[PDB]
RNA sequence: GAGUAGUUCAGUGGUAGAACACCACCUUGCCAAGGUGGGGGUCGCGGGUUCGAAUCCCGUCUCGGGCCCC
RNA sequence: GGGUGCGAUGAGAAGAAGAGUAUUAAGGAUUUACUAUGAUUAGCGACUCUAGGAUAGUGAAAGCUAGAGGAUAGUAACCUUAAGAAGGCACUUCGAGCACCC
């Protein structure tokens, strides 16, 4: 849901920072794009499902970053609430 | 008068010269700066004089100006 | 206050790379390349010898293409200690402002 990501309060952008955010479990929601490389996505969804946190899948990574405030797209972005 | 290396400029009969640009190495993440060298040119064109012509001379092309010249 | 670039495809900042590296200053060894230079006298013009290539004058020996081989001085590449940098991206952290103009 791009709406949940364009909204909320505390958010973190980029795969590396989201898995690093998963290493402290201070994250409420995880949002991952489908069109992104699975080599980068599986690595985060594995830990995300392992932790017991909800995992979402969205179509484009570009509109994701656009929803995050980015001028890009992000392969994966976590709302840490 | 003005024409010359890709570009901008020197060179008053004697090696075709600079500075940018270009390429290569110094540079095993990639660029930039720097250093080191490498090369490239119908000297507008064709003659003549000459040992030797970018230079002098003859013709001629392009171009700016002037009243053949510059 | 006010014209013009862009910015979570990461502005900006710190840290870590870069690294005792480029470099500067003294140094051993004599190491090959590299640039520069070749008494006097004729001459515009000469490091030396070749294979020719070209020659009018000058000259003991000329400009040209391929090579070889020299003295000398430098700058480099091999090492020895003494000093010690830098922009962008990627990495890590922090996160929306930064830079051109009057």
């Amino acid at each position: 849901s791009y709406d949940k990501v364009s909204q909320a309060k505390s958010i973190i952008i980029g795969t590396k920072q989201t898995v690093k955010a998963l290493k402290r479990g201070s994250v409420k929601e995880v949002v991952v794009a489908k069109d992104a490389d699975p080599i980068l996505t599986s690595s985060v969804v594995s830990l995300a499902e392992d932790q017991g946190i909800s995992v979402s899948m969205v179509e484009s990574m570009k509109k994701l970053g656009k929803a995050c405030g980015i001028e890009v797209g992000a392969a994966a972005v976590a709302i840490i609430l």
